[PDB]
């Protein structure tokens, strides 16, 4: 993704004019192949109707391009574009918010099952690694950076995500269905083993553990959802048919034409149409944002670092459950120990933070 | 449904373009037959003015050609286009994100319910089967292409979704209703009696059991009233008559009259009006959107696949909770087993995903 | 409500245009009696300035027609309309969403209340009654069809709803307040003294009976809270100043005027306004959505019907908590017993919806 | 609030016509003294013009006049207005949904909390009066009308909200922030000594009481989260320098100048601006929306009667907890003891609301 | 933040235009320094145009500027303005929904946690001390004015939120990621020692501890995802080229020309364009709603107070959790304790607001 947040903390004279000028993931690199086409067409189009065409055909041409000017609307094409990245936007946020993260699995694996030796270890540390695997198999069938990282299953196992056995057993299901459901179902069974035999002390702890899987299990149907079904073709279709048969309309009729026939709209000839190109850019750059967002799981410049979360995830999760358990600082006397009112202290460069309370809009009445 | 994620994962240079050229479920293939409907009527008037009429009522049609041009006006009718289909995709989404999935419940039958042997696996086997009783039952009185799969309630007794037994029973309720709420019922009794008996070890599993029912009872019961009510009337033939009086319209009125009168507006003869069709497509495909995603549950080609969920379901739920019960894989020790932070490989066509972690936006400052 | 669900299904060349020859429940229907007033007062000025206007006052009339044409826009007229007809279907479907079910309660009072004989099937009676009756008691209070079928509280234990010892303590309570909260707070009581004496197992299945009760209760809150805050007056009364000062405008100004004048816009004479009567059916129908979805409890044709989900409840509790309890069919084997991949046969007339099992977007490259 | 829901049941001819007739609440209300300035501004101008100018000075603001007339746009000045009342009313109705009600937590006290006498009755009513006082110390520093009614602390225990105890207790904090949320904790600490005692079964049922508290809680800060921060003012501020800079262009711009310039856009003189009288009040009717719902809890005629639920809930409460526990009518056998399809009667006045049950949409086919 | 809620309480005569003088966190001050910028362009190029063009230049920039006059369009530019601050907003008010608050928490470790000695203060202030220092790890992360409070975590031991022994272990764990998660694995086992020893009675109890801890972990780690990923670097560039693109075009074309060539539209040469400055407010403050509200933890005049609650919430837990445990005001008989409907009195200044109870909608009829 591209980050910007520090740039426009205030708003100052220049907070959002300097982002003009940036190259990595904007109008400029999106549209940079788009916009030679166009003045191509255009000034080919513009040398033969100087030069190519007679003089009667010059009439026919000029013609032609006053007709082709009627059609030059803004609002229809204005609010397909505008009604589509809306949609386009909240299922682009709503993909984000159903990714899988096992920190409040973690936290529960850590506390509630107990014991500090082997076989603790071991089985804290298969439990955590059943999630993950989950994760890993879901993001597998649906981002094409990960499926290039492990395009086979036998990667898993290199790479330390499966051992022998498991990826031995996973392929003897014979079913012809995706397998990411399967380590959900292992993490249950070993977790009631775990029960029976005094490693976790409650019923009512095992259900806890069982309803965190559970929401995780959904998350992944919710990902694997979003990506199997999409923005129907006959939606997105209308948009680049909206989009098109303008600029193509732009392209015969935005010409300028010859000056000695004395139109209302035309008496001025200049080379380059520098009002043309800047509603180019603004009626091409809106439709790059959905261009860019259908699909967040690419290999884009906005679009979702799925690499990095699969592996700060085994780092975290793998450290809280085996090394940080029963393991805490120690319990000593806070500094405000007898202060009923605490007063944490203020630095010089932020003396100008210090606010009273609010107490009410009818305190001042 | 009709997937074309793969092909939009990147924006490069024709990901958009290259969707134009589609033929199933597209814009060509829904308005193919409204599209020749128009061009004879604008012919066939073409012809008849342009031969059958008389000089004197040729002034006549030309007069209310004229009169028949200030009401093509594009506002009102691309606002309630556009404010109908928001909407109506809103409603389409809704109705996918309550389809019952037995994902949640298949894990916790496997897991609270104990028992290797029969009247163990039978028991599993009658709950996990009460449940996919009640989905089709719910979806044959929806969905177009199971009720033609499942025409009469003997088709369920021979594709083995029902008992004889049952059928019989489910005939003794004498109530003029629908019969989808028989089955939920039935399990809280089974799932009562195997706990009489200790087959579940405590009444929290039990509690846990009921909630996790609960909710594919709501969902059901979401999908019902969806397809009970629907988007009034009223406002389904308001959007049908903006639509319709506008190329009504169109056909008098964008029509190439005689060059000879010199009118500020009509001054040449095309035979082929290029920018009306081009509006017919782009005005039409946005009406066929609605036309097309106000019932998910047909025979179109952007129709959800309910035929091949109940059959997914009754394969993956029978293997979780009958083969698959105390069975996992061996616990081994694993590849990070002594190490703090592990550092799974890159492979060489995905090095260029690696990058830094987050550090918080004020990391720099 | 007006149900068109089945005749929409597919997208064929004339799935929305049969529908625009429906009569009850339509746009002739609602608008039927604001077209007349609108024809009779546009044919009477017609008449007055024909003929009774003198030679002199027939230039101030042409002179106030054409005043009276710059007002006649349609961009601010189609925002409010449309901004209002959102917060209006989107109240509409939350009423609806509102609305109490005992689905997810019959299911527990049948389990968990156990007992099979006198003063358990009593008991359980009393208890699923007592939640219809709350039910019943909100819904007459803002339903007109059900106040009429119940004016007065006597009406309802001729009825069967209730009892004459629950009447007569109803009445001992002294409260200027409406009742509807009375029992929801009989049915907690009851339930504790059910509880002790052994009917109810644990104090785990007491606590999700009382959860599920409270949701009842917020539910009945909330169609209260709907029914007492209607939509603002003055937001009201702006959408309906916006349409009757345009056909206001329309009557004087979109009138044929004399052909002899020779104006820019005037020159010939229809007897009937065809492009005014297409204009009119269209902003009248987007109005008589909002005049009709403003009050979902009324007597109209897409109103909710209300009289009969309080029969159809009354019915299947009952039925559910009295005949059905410990009463499941045999525990048989099923046809695949020792199947790992059952196969359900496809009838003739649907083998076109067999489709492979979708496995990811990354599964081609 | 102004409830007309009564009024608008049905959709018939005068439903909508007839609420223009209101005065209580209305546009002729809120904008009443608005009106009076721009009719006297407006023709204090006109006099100006028409006599105190000179022959050479009407000249320029003949000029002006025409100047002052391309800048009256109606888009941009829809948009905000539009864009801003749906946010308003959106935060409008939020800020109801938090309203607390002891709806769900007396009907647990009533029943969970048990002992018939004193020190039962006592601790009953002392835990259902520290919630009650929670909600009035939080609507007391947001709503005008409750702080005019209660402006100080020493008004609660006059008014029986409070107790001397109390009252000395809460002093003795010595924090400057509101103290709202002690008698959230003052709960707590009771139904643990309540708890510790036999006064509660179970630990189940102090959990519940617990999590009940706790949504309260929630609420209860959203509240003052709600009215803490409003909607900025420079947000604000632009909606209301795009209203008034749209009356001032037409204060000079439409005035009726001399028809003797002949202008191809006034010819005629009107004494009154009907037209524009019109556009006022539609365009300043949809602002005092927002004027008014942008704080609901003032002394307008559409904001929230908060000091009539601040009574019901202390009525009712105390009945449900101290009155009516333990006391439940006799237990007696239905009308529908032995009959399985209960059929209730219908009214002669409600013959036409009876309907076939739905059995799916698919049954016909 | 700016509070105005107290001076638009009602809808009074002056209560909007009173808004339009204030100077903090208003349009005068956001956009003071890109108004002398305009000012100075168009003032330089209308004396270059004047004086140092010469005649034959002067007709070339004539011509030059009314073709740069139908590019000045208000729907396209007013569209984007408007789909982009509600995405804005909507984002703005979740990211203060967001904001961690221990007021859930600090209640169940007031009351659950048992013993009034040393070693139970000592657990119970450590309890509440984990989890504000999770909050201040997070928020020093993203918020300037707290990083600048706290620029190192040394900072944090001065201040009294740390302990020497956390500080050095915090630094032993070798992972190169953010540590906001490691108080709340701190807290899981601390709660989980303390049970272990009497101090927390039931394992229900410790259940609904660990089920509040991970809701402040979802939402701290919302408020970290919320900071990492932004609005698109590409929508926010589509708007910035469509506002900077209309007032280079006023620049040159809304330019008082010479009044002696007889334009159609400009006649008259004011000093001062009134209603461009005007256009250039309006559309200006409109955008720098969005430049102010894309990071609500800056240092504006309309960005949250950050070093504010950080502050009350330090002082609220630790009177609650430390002073106010066990210690309750005496319980007494109440002002009502044999009255069935109790009247509180009213004010003589709020005697107005007497409402009878709302008993339906139905209840005249
Ligand atoms: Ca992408
Ligand atoms: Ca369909
Ligand atoms: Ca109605
Ligand atoms: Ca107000
Ligand atoms: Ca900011
Ligand atoms: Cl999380
Ligand atoms: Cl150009
Ligand atoms: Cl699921
Ligand atoms: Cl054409
Ligand atoms: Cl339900
Ligand atoms: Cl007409
Ligand atoms: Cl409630
Ligand atoms: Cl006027
Ligand atoms: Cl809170
Ligand atoms: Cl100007």
């Amino acid at each position: 993704t591209i980050t910007y947040t520090n740039k426009v903390a205030n708003a100052r004279l220049g907070s959002f004019s300097s982002l003009l000028l940036c190259w990595r993931g904007s109008i400029y690199k999106l549209l940079y192949g788009e916009f030679l086409v166009f003045i191509f067409l255009y000034y080919s189009i513009r040398g033969l109707y100087r030069m190519v065409l007679s003089s009667d055909q010059q009439l026919l041409f000029e013609k032609l391009a006053l007709y082709c000017d009627s059609y030059i609307q803004l609002i229809p094409i204005s609010f397909v574009l505008g009604f589509y990245v809306t949609l386009v936007v909240s299922r682009w946020w709503s993909q984000y918010e159903n990714l899988p993260w096992p920190d409040r699995l973690m936290i529960q694996v850590s506390s509630f099952v107990e014991g500090k030796d082997e076989e603790g270890r071991l089985l804290r540390r298969t439990l955590i690694r059943y999630a993950i695997l989950g994760q890993v198999l879901i993001l597998r069938s649906i981002s094409t950076s990960v499926y290039k990282r492990f395009p086979t299953l036998h990667h898993l196992v290199l790479a330390g995500f499966m051992t022998h056995g498991e990826h031995k057993q996973l392929q003897k299901l014979g079913l012809p269905h995706n397998t990411f459901w399967v380590p959900w179902v292992w993490f249950a069974n070993l977790s009631m083993k775990a029960y029976l035999g005094g490693r976790i002390r409650d019923t009512v702890l095992l259900q806890s553990l069982m309803n965190e899987v559970c929401t995780l299990r959904t998350q992944c149907g919710q990902l694997y959802a979003y990506d199997w079904i999409s923005i129907p073709l006959v939606y997105t279709q209308v948009v680049t048919v909206a989009v098109y048969s303008f600029f193509l309309a732009c392209l015969i009729g935005r010409q300028f034409l010859n000056p000695n026939k004395d139109y209302p709209g035309h008496e001025m000839d200049l080379v380059v149409p520098v009002f043309t190109i800047l509603q180019f850019l603004f009626y091409m750059g809106w439709l790059k944002v959905a261009e860019q967002l259908i699909n967040p799981f690419g290999e884009d410049d906005d679009d979702f670092e799925t690499n990095w979360i699969i592996d700060r995830n085994l780092q975290v999760s793998l450290l809280s459950v085996d090394g940080m358990h029963q393991n805490l600082p120690p319990m000593e006397r806070d500094m405000y120990w007898n202060e009923a009112a605490p007063q944490p202290p203020y630095t010089a460069a932020s003396a100008r933070s210090r606010r009273h309370s609010f107490m009410g809009s009818t305190f001042n009445i």
